[PDB]
């Protein structure tokens, strides 16, 4: 499994 491709973005959230 890999769900690791949608958080890479979604954590952007908090410096960029």
């Amino acid at each position: 499994e890999k769900f690791r491709r949608y958080l890479s973005v979604f954590f952007r959230k908090h410096i960029t």
